[PDB]
């Protein structure tokens, strides 16, 4: 009768709504299992939330269990309640709600389970430390699966304790109050924290005490929105790896690392109000593949300069494949570091604080070796008048040692007249750039062809230079005499680099050739020439004139006026001409302030071949025919030399403002004080 | 009593069998609960799968819950039945039926859900778009969990939006119809498409519109089958890491780029009918760990060459430790690209459709640092005659700046004759070459001594050379004169370099002198010479005749016959020779071909240290004595240098064929233009 | 009624306790099922043991079912019970009991179940095999999800077949019996073997039978505690990824692999009886990011000395950023092996089993190309007196073809006066070092300014020098007529480098002057000293005199009794001085043992601007003015160039160990055989 009743009620679709169930953690230690291995059904963790909930098995002898309020739950009777769960825990098995609720107790019991914790969602959190081997930590992904601190807590999101070893965190997020860009911080905050190790474990890795040996994995972990560090690792810690970690919007250091022996690859740090990245006291570690952009973001309003990445008291770095770019100040500060290398470096259009200020690397008492560097300023390529950086190098000391290799000048046109260094600052330290032999340190013997000095009177005049030349006097330079320096050589297909001191006399409209290749200028002339153009109202034009392959093309352009030459000021001006490749700059000496144009690809009609036939002799201050323009002013160390890039220029300029290029391309080389 | 059998009968060991269950979600719908909370068991989602079950629990009021038909399950009623399910979503939740099934719905349905998807299997699919910031996918392998695009779909498998960021896509398989070997492809498809924002947004990383950033990792996924592009990333997307990506069986192009601002580390492509890699309009990235292979696949039917990388139009670019092998054309070509940095790079045996076409590396209008390269073409090593690379550089204009650093010629022993570079085209351009100063770019001083005349008769005699050779009229080369230069400087333990222009006259058998060290060929002759012996037959042999530490050796080869000198046709002929190092090699300065043998190693009988003793002075075409052989022909730009390995050779010859090698070490060189 | 009862009864918290479950998956084999899709719940797998319980559902219909003892279950009469479960399995589910029970077969019976295997413990094993592309294996940590080798086991805790492809091995441990730091291990084990392929399919990914093609990644796993390897890929294996592996405590080799075209990043190996790597027969591969440290661990008890890194008979190598530390023997052993490419390299403090007897790099027939080189020695930084390397670099033969650049000496100050090279062997090799011009290999014309020779006697005497020296005589140097050779030149701020060869005669009380800038010593002298100080009893003194910046300062150091310059042997002395940057150098050129200090920063009291001024003239063997102290001995090969690093000093020092330092920087050379 009642039995086929009872059954078929059972047996309906909804059938498991009679088999009843513990409705909270509080009820389930109330509940005295009658059975060894007695399963029970739990509704919930706390009353009226349906999270937490799950299916648990009794251990009728509970001594040696204790309780955990989450997947070990001990009755009055001294029974214990086994959650059934395999593998990891998450939040909500200990009573965490999600949403605004602060779930930090039942996060730091997930993580002090014994258990790797599972994050499936969003949980707020005050401070959570991690001091197991056991202590790892899941997500799904670098935002939804995340701990979120809470607005009123300060100090350390999480702490990575100097018990905990072998764990791995991967794939959540890490979130402070700026986390959202645009956003303000909480005062006094960190994302993780890696504290300094108080002893050393002889039980290694079955280590329960304090131990320096982290060996330990961060893997995409994104860490946003904390005032004073995102991530901190301190001193005394190893191999704590990173690996496509993503940190952002840090109000003051996005990275700090201050130990020894430890890798990290594929790492971001952007939008920092101070260092993206500081490395205080580091040896013996490797960074590969690195982005370090938008550091010292100006609006998280911090008063002072910092640099994009600080290399300090550091030593036996491998760092490669990183770039620093779009920094307010500077993009790297080396500081009393030994054996810097990098190999392949990418700096470029920092210094967006204040235009034409800071420099990408800036060295000081340190020593590094850098290859394959790399730079390409897109704010001076675009000409969009974006704040960047001054120039590539700046060393504060002359105690340094240090190689650089690379493309030092990327080579764009200059729409702006400007480049990657617009403000070069020459060292005495001890430095080698390009494998380029600095001329203030060689004795090798070079030729030294001899011009012949032409005029209208054929009699040299000698006059003043200003000090910063280096001599007492220059070649006088007139329009009314046509004082001119002629080589017979002609230039051929590998090209040409030509450099003079020139100290222009600035009047009226006036036209100044300050070097030639030929003479002449139409569709046979064969010939270049590098002018300063003045008209009557002042303004002046710089003007590459090239006359072959059946054509002629004016590449010029008008200086504004904060970038004209000043009469009497002693300029160094340079050119490189080969066949399809022509550059000029011009170079204030005292200022070390630089313009410049590059020709290549389509800025050209023809790669003007017949240019280079052996058949166009090279003139300084005018062209190689009696009736050719001349110059005003004075002339000093001209130098001819076998072609240069515009990259070699440029790097030999840091060894000095007016010395010869390239000493094993160098050709002539006259000083011009009181001789020829 | 009728209690006691209900107790009873649900007690058995099968007893859950009388617990009613929901056979499908149409059930389940159905199913109104009458308590808030209620526990309900679905057997499975679709009736007669047995797939996709649960156990949900009953919101009574489900208004704002919408039904997915996966997790959350809405009645008539308006109740809301939702899974019981903390973590991540699976197809089968959502009614996939896997095998031969179309799953599109329930994975589109898995990373639209709001939490990550975990792929258990493989699943057909038509096209995939990822929306959000939860739409991760995670598998447990590279290829038995999967998304497997079906023969009907065309397009993009997966097209990653630009609402989608911070996601984690982790081990799984993307597959296209040709994802097994040998099999075809259906036209139009793609893998993996990120399209091109749209807008930027203002809240990331909360923002729920287009968005340039999307900071997101694609981790040990494997994508293969597909025609157009297994990995397609579009302009404007920000931070696309990949992390141990493979791309395999691709009828086009492997992996595209066209953006900014990224870093992948160990990716691999493998087989494509055209590039494994395009970066086109790349910059500011970072490619750290590459394997690039079986690029231009000619059984994938593609007409035209392509490259194993195509870089065009990109800047800034950091390609650190990649490796470019056995693809049908070219290794990398590089057109109008500024600033390309690259730190250990390894290309060899590529140029695979035709042997002795295609070089590594092409330079078009393009700047590059180079450092660490390597290429050991393994064909040649073998001697297997399969198709390679004519050589490892190429350039197509001579307005290029680069600089290449590192082993570009192996050095093994060349059991075809034949090696690293066996055509060699030199270049105008701005090249730098394993630091190496360009002879025709250098006005450094040298010493350069001069050799003494011999000959029967002791005046030499002039006549006249190919226009080829860069001089009017070379020195007369006799065996009736024995015409000779004897140099009195002998050989010592460094070694020495010596080379020369030879235009051989071929006719009956004869022995060719080329040049020596010493004279005699005995136990203790302390003697090299370098011979070209012809017999009867006209059959070509070169011969390296060493003699000194107690014994003889003849290193020689008979030359296949698409490989004998020709007369009248100008070769430069080079040998390094030092104790226990012993290269020569033979080019035709004409078409560029070249042959080439080096000896190390186990292929020397005993090192001939006494070669070296400062005994055996150097000679051109003969050796130092009277009875010497000499040759047939006319001889021109003798040079005597310190000794330059294979590598530092072939390097040279890139700025010109017959050019001094070092300038560094040169000791003498002499045109012989109707002088000595 | 009774009704309401039974309900009341299975309604309470409780209540699940009333449905039945099976004991044991015997009991299920023994329970039909009434019904299809029947559900069932499994209380445990093995009666007694509470785990491996889940729910199963019925098929009634077997057939194409395997029992397989954990997810499907067949019963007597045919049925199948099939485990409810999504994804992944692990080892409780086919009867694990984990703590000391022996798991073997429950943890096969999961990688060959056609699904990945999740690790949630420690299980001991004995021997497992990876088949299928299902193998995969996922942990949640390093150590505490782990495979754990039983003791009584030898041979391959894991081996990969080959027939295995595509899996993912991530975040869990492999450990045998010497795990724990300390302990001992059990004979001819290995962590992970990946064997080698027997054949080569037609059908990838869809292989079922042997194929080459590993494509598997290894990622975050702990091998630690086996004997013979922690990791071992045998040849024919292509594409096996590693990420983030961590090796520990390996009584021989850490990892070995022997095939080609892989690549590996951030590996570190730790604390090895033998090699950390061996590189056997390996070519076309990449490691990036690497840290091999405590190799050779002496308590590991094996005789004999072995590397850090051997490198044997490969090709094509491109290893970047890695760092070999804390080996007991050498560093690194580079044997027959071509092609060898290494951008960032850090070597420093090996050969701590014996010391000043190890090499960081150690070459033999080989050729490499080895850029951004680092080896901070900490041991001799520190003065700690800790075993260390000999020095950086040693040649085995002189047919390798080697180029190094970097930072080959350090400069730190040298508190126990020793550095990074302190032994230096110099070869014959085809070595480039720094970009460095060989003195032995050039003809490059140079400066080479005249001294005057100086004395109470102004005729040179000439006496006889040790073979060594490489001429018959040098210039006496005596007390008595002040010998001394006079420069005019003075000193600038760029710098200068001096050195000489220096044999002295040590006797009684009595100050050296071995060179000197200016002459005097006081706060306005703007003078320098180089100065060995002997006392009465033998002490000896090096000491630098710096004079100027209106200071004095005297830089000096007892020398310990091991390092006396001994009378009658010939000396190397070698200073580089500049404005804040002063270094010495002395080595004794027959055994090639060094001693040295360097002064920068904190050291000085001043950089002494003043010495560098233009006005303070160079002198060898005493200082300019006629009172100045002198030498007793002999000199020669005197050197002046302009500033070397102390870097380039020792880079130069590989060539030879009394030759000029740097070609282009010479500024003079004498031999003083009997000249001037
Ligand atoms: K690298
Ligand atoms: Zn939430
Ligand atoms: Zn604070
Ligand atoms: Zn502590
Ligand atoms: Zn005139
Ligand atoms: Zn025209
Ligand atoms: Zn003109
Ligand atoms: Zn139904
Ligand atoms: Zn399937
Ligand atoms: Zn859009
Ligand atoms: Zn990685
Ligand atoms: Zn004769
Ligand atoms: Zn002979
Ligand atoms: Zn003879
Ligand atoms: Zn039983
Ligand atoms: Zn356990
Ligand atoms: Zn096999
Ligand atoms: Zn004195
Ligand atoms: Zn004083
Ligand atoms: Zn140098």
């Amino acid at each position: 009768d009642s039995f086929i009743n009872v059954i078929n009620t059972l047996g309906r679709n909804d059938g498991a709504k009679y088999i009843g169930e513990c409705h909270s953690v509080a009820d389930l230690r109330n509940t005295e299992p009658t059975m060894d291995g007695q399963r029970i059904i739990l509704k919930q963790h706390t009353a009226g939330t349906l999270l937490g909930g799950g299916v648990f098995r009794a251990l009728i002898d509970g001594t040696g269990k204790t309780d955990n309020n989450g997947t070990v739950i001990k009755t009055v009777g001294g029974a214990a309640w086994l959650r059934v769960n395999a593998d990891r825990v998450n939040p909500f098995m200990f009573g965490a709600l999600g949403g605004s609720n602060d779930d930090t107790i039942p996060v730091q019991s997930c993580v002090d389970s014994g258990k790797a914790t599972q994050l499936t969602d969003a949980h707020y959190v005050s401070n959570i430390q991690l001091k197991y081997n056991t202590s790892s930590i899941y997500g799904s992904g670098l935002h939804y699966s995340r701990l979120h601190q809470l607005p009123s807590a300060t100090g350390n999101c999480i702490t990575i304790k100097d018990t905990c070893s072998l764990i791995v965190l991967d794939a959540f997020g890490v979130y402070g109050t700026g986390a959202q860009q645009g956003t303000s911080f909480t005062a006094g905050t960190t994302g993780i924290y890696v504290e300094t190790p108080s002893g050393l474990s002889a039980d290694y890795p079955f280590h329960t005490t304090a131990d320096p040996r982290r060996d330990l994995c961060i893997s995409k972990v994104h860490i946003a929105g904390f005032d004073e560090y995102g991530l901190n690792i301190d001193s005394g810690n190893f191999s704590v790896t990173t690996d496509s970690l993503l940190v952002n919007h840090i109000n003051q250091v996005g990275v700090r690392c201050a130990t020894t022996d430890w890798t990290w690859t594929n790492i971001q740090v952007n939008t920092c109000g101070k260092q993206c990245l500081v490395l205080d006291g580091c040896g013996n570690g490797r960074i590969i593949g690195g982005k370090f952009i938008w550091a010292n973001w100006q609006p998280y309003g911090t008063v002072g300069q910092f640099p994009g990445i600080t290399i300090n008291n550091s030593q036996n770095m491998v760092i490669n494949g990183i770039e620093v770019q779009d920094c307010g100040g500077n993009g790297i500060e080396i500081s009393e570091s030994y054996s810097i290398s990098m190999n392949g470096l990418n700096t470029n259009r920092n210094g967006i604080n204040a235009n034409n200020t800071f420099y990408n690397i800036v060295f000081n008492k340190s020593d590094a070796v850098i290859n394959g560097f790399v730079g390409l300023n897109y704010a001076a390529n675009s000409g969009s008048g974006a704040n960047s950086s001054a120039g590539n190098f700046q060393f504060l000391s002359n105690d340094c040692s240090v190689t650089i290799n690379g493309v030092v000048e990327t080579g764009y046109m200059g729409i702006n007249f400007i480049g990657d260094n617009n403000i070069i600052n020459p060292t005495n330290s001890d430095l080698s750039i390009n494998g380029l032999v600095n001329y203030s340190k060689t004795g090798l013997q070079t030729m030294n062809e001899t011009p012949t000095f032409d005029g209208v009177s054929t009699t040299p005049v000698y006059v003043s230079v200003p000090s910063s030349v280096g001599q007492v006097n220059g070649l006088r330079l007139s329009q009314a005499n046509k004082d001119k320096l002629l080589y017979s050589r002609t230039a051929g297909p590998e090209g040409i680099t030509m450099a003079a001191v020139i100290v222009p006399t600035i009047s009226g409209a006036e036209v100044f050739n300050f070097m030639a290749i030929g003479s002449g200028f139409s569709d046979t002339s064969n010939s270049l020439h590098l002018q300063l153009v003045i008209d009557a109202s002042g303004k002046q034009t710089i003007a590459l004139l090239l006359g072959g392959d059946g054509t002629t093309q004016i590449l010029s352009g008008d200086l504004p006026n904060d970038l004209k030459l000043q009469s009497g000021v002693p300029y160094h001006i340079a050119i490189g001409a080969k066949p399809g490749y022509f550059w000029w700059s011009i170079l204030n000496i005292q200022t070390g302030k630089r313009i410049r144009r590059s020709f290549r690809g389509a800025y050209l009609a023809v790669p003007f071949n017949s240019i280079f036939g052996l058949t166009s002799s090279l003139t300084f201050f005018s062209d190689s025919n009696a009736g050719g323009d001349a110059c005003s002013g004075v002339g000093a160390k001209v130098y001819v030399g076998m072609f240069s890039s515009e990259n070699d220029y440029v790097a030999s300029r840091y060894y000095n403002l007016i010395n010869p290029v390239d000493p094993t391309k160098l050709i002539s080389y006259r000083i011009l004080d009181s001789s020829i």
